[PDB]
């Protein structure tokens, strides 16, 4: 395959000392979890359990994410990235790194977030929160980090305080030009074309594809927008909207070899117009600006997608 | 008999934990294969250990291998359990592996590598800021291990490794460490002569984390005054006389009376009568650049006969002497 690199923040890690991006060499100081009393379980992840807790030293609520130590290297990676991004705009704030004295199970302690469930959402609300996610993305990309798991589940919102946080940095990675990354990242519905066609030299632009999937689901009230039933089928769902002509132009541009599992399922599909997804229940959220912005996000060619900084200057945000 | 005493902080941390945490005799040690490590050079030798720099042949990383002379099996289980409990704590030496050589079957502990700077030459280059910085780093380790219900019981310069280039500090050699249980009567034959707290010297067995705070105080005094060691006893009885020559014999009697301690008759002919000295007395041309009212106030609050009056590690971290450190 043809090599590729990010159009923005290409060498931000290259120009930084190894201590910034060498997470394997990072020394983790595990404090005592006795300073936190667990209150209740909030939810479960594939390798984590999140709890609401109280910091007994200052009577403040916190969130404790207890990690199943399946891969030690991955825990070091998440901790290093969270430490590097700590305090960045709309990034979940790592407050402490602790282990229970008896269990010795790794646990991450974060700032509390009064997560609203979610209906009454306005056109302005979508622009507002989309801009808030872009602030987090332009910040983490500028810090040489790809989130690689952008989806609604990883965005916490406190609608009362108009506060948004990008969470779960467990799949995040440092961007190095020319690096070949594992494509088994992100959640099925939000996997970029690059992951599905097994193109390993991807970049921050993957997060922009995921953001586009979120936008399409909201404005069209179709969740998920690209509803694959497996990783191969996911690419077919994309092809049913974007067309198969541009998919071949993409794979040809990067000299990608298509897995033979696509042979019997891909078929032939026309490129659809975004206006076709507009209906009576969603028309109050759709506008020419929204469709133009969406069109500039959902592109097979990762290099042609808007960057988070370019996306922030789009007319769709002129009102925020 | 003597008046009972308990720690002012972290009193019941082990009492409220399941026996698995502190019953080291029942702990099952999994001894791995030492073939993954090649010994490079000897770093130093302890009374019952030899510490080597080694290379982990599976990942080409340097490690530290402590080969223990298995004189007391229970003590090895204790050290292993404590190191396992504290594994990953701030400024605590990190146990990486537990191994036995296939032929020798000698117990060996494998730790994270530490680039130990020789301070015998950099003792002269240290600044007031450096002493406050490294003292704060030791207090992080102590407040952490105490919070984990562990007393180190051998706090001294030899058991503190510093990589000055990276401003990295590690509290090592947990061979004498013990689990704190309120009301437990401990062996007083712990720590190293110069660093022994008065509780040990007067054979008061019901001591606690505060013992480590006296030892830290001896280290602070030897550094800021450039007097190594600060309390230079020639035997364990004489060590108390050297402390009394500074702290005075009036406060020593107030201490033993408070806990109804019986003073060993071996003290009769050597203790004498001594005035309480002012800390400013130890200031001289060679060390004045390391001394300040804050430093002497902090030292005065560590070096107290009464173990209960000494600052805890958490109280010590909030002292004005540390206002200048992160
Ligand atoms: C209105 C903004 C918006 C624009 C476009 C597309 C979607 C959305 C959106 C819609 C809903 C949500 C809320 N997602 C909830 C996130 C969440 N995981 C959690 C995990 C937990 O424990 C594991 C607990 C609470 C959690 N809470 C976030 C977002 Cl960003
Ligand atoms: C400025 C730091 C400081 C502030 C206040 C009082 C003392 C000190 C201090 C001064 C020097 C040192 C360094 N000690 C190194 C100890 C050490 N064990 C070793 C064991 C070895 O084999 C078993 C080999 C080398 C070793 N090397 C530590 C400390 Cl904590």
């Amino acid at each position: 395959p043809v090599p590729s690199r990010a159009r923005v923040y290409t060498d931000v890690n290259t120009h930084r000392p190894s201590e910034y991006w060498d997470y394997e060499s990072h020394v983790v100081e595990w404090g005592n979890q006795d300073d936190y009393q667990l209150v209740r379980k909030l939810g479960r992840g594939k390798y984590s359990e999140v709890f609401e807790a109280i910091n007994i030293t200052n009577n403040e609520k916190v969130v404790v994410k207890i990690l199943k130590p399946v891969k030690k290297k991955k825990i070091k990676r998440e901790i290093k990235i969270l430490e590097n991004l700590r305090g960045g705009p709309n990034i979940i704030t790592l407050a402490d790194i602790v282990k229970d004295p008896v269990s010795r199970t790794p646990a991450l302690v974060f700032e509390h977030v009064n997560n609203t469930d979610f209906q009454t959402l306005t056109d302005y609300d979508i622009r507002f929160y989309m801009y808030e996610i872009l602030k987090a993305l332009d910040y983490c990309h500028s810090m040489g980090i790809m989130h690689r798991d952008v989806k609604p589940h990883n965005v916490m919102i406190d609608h009362e305080h108009r506060k948004l946080r990008l969470i779960d940095w467990g799949l995040a990675e440092f961007y190095h030009p020319g690096q070949e990354y594992n494509v088994r990242v992100a959640s099925r519905y939000f996997k970029g074309p690059e992951l599905l066609v097994d193109y390993q030299m991807y970049d921050y632009s993957l997060d922009m594809w995921s953001l586009g999937c979120m936008l399409a689901s909201m404005i069209f009230r179709k969740e998920p927008f690209f509803h694959g039933h497996d990783n191969y089928d996911q690419l077919v769902r994309i092809a049913k909207v974007l067309g198969t002509e541009d998919l071949y132009d993409y794979i040809d541009k990067y000299n990608i070899e298509l897995d033979p599992r696509f042979n019997d399922i891909l078929g032939r599909h026309s490129r659809k117009r975004w206006e076709r997804f507009v209906h009576s229940e969603n028309q109050h959220l759709v506008s020419p600006e929204a469709l133009d912005f969406l069109d500039k996000l959902l592109r097979y060619d990762h290099q042609s997608r808007l960057t988070a900084r370019e996306a922030m200057e789009h007319p769709y945000f002129y009102t925020v």
